[PDB]
């Protein structure tokens, strides 16, 4: 499939540096089509670790449900490259909705940024389309960035990142129903291969 239920589709996805424009990660989902075949399944169980078990921790988040809004995507990023900073992510739906989209940036399953934006619908060719473009990177990000484009080795980039975690959650502002949670793991990916990514679904 694609990460996204009948009732809200990530449509775009990207963080980069402007002094063009550096992508370090990318999730086009104007893709589009597949030819096939489904989302590979993760269990959440093996990455309750990698986020707090407080509240809004994955297994609470998880517990209330629903499950097929759960996705997990693994980020190989392209660190090779003081400009702006930023985040762009689209949604779209059918629905219209205001939408409140939480960011949680966790280092060795510990929360070190909560980011809470509102987003309301728009409307664009019989849809509607939810639209936080160029959001500035918080900054523990960018220095954190600043400092592993300095590692010598793509394994100890690697290493470093292995406790490196976000966790997003979109949730219907008016209704509080969560739309979409998606959980973010890290590698680096050469220059020369570029940045990609794989979204699996989360099961239990
Ligand atoms: C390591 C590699 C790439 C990057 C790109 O920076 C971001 C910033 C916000 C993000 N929200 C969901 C993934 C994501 C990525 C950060 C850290």
């Amino acid at each position: 499939r694609g990460l996204g239920t009948a009732r809200l589709q990530l449509v775009e996805f990207s963080a980069f540096v402007e002094p063009q424009r550096h992508l370090f990660v990318h999730i086009s989902q104007h893709c589009p089509s597949p030819g096939a075949p489904p989302l590979e399944s993760v269990d959440v169980r093996q990455i309750y670790d990698k986020f707090p078990e407080k509240k809004g921790g994955l297994r609470e988040l998880y517990d209330r449900g629903p499950p097929h809004a759960f996705f997990l995507v693994k980020f190989w990023a392209d660190l090779n490259w003081g400009g702006f900073y930023g985040v762009s992510s689209q949604y779209e739906s059918l629905e219209h909705m205001t939408l409140t989209c939480s960011s949680k940036v966790c280092s060795f399953g510990k929360q070190v940024v909560e980011k809470v934006e509102t987003e309301r619908a728009q409307l664009e060719d019989g849809r509607f389309v939810y639209r936080l473009l160029r959001s500035p990177m918080c900054e523990y990000l960018v220095n954190f960035l600043h400092k592993l484009r300095q590692l010598p080795e793509r394994y100890m980039m690697n290493s470093v990142l292995e406790n490196f975690t976000i966790l997003q959650v979109v949730t219907n502002r008016d209704t509080q129903e969560l739309l979409l949670c998606t959980a973010y793991v890290f590698e680096v990916s050469t220059s020369e291969r570029g940045a990609q990514h794989h979204i699996y679904r989360l099961v239990r």
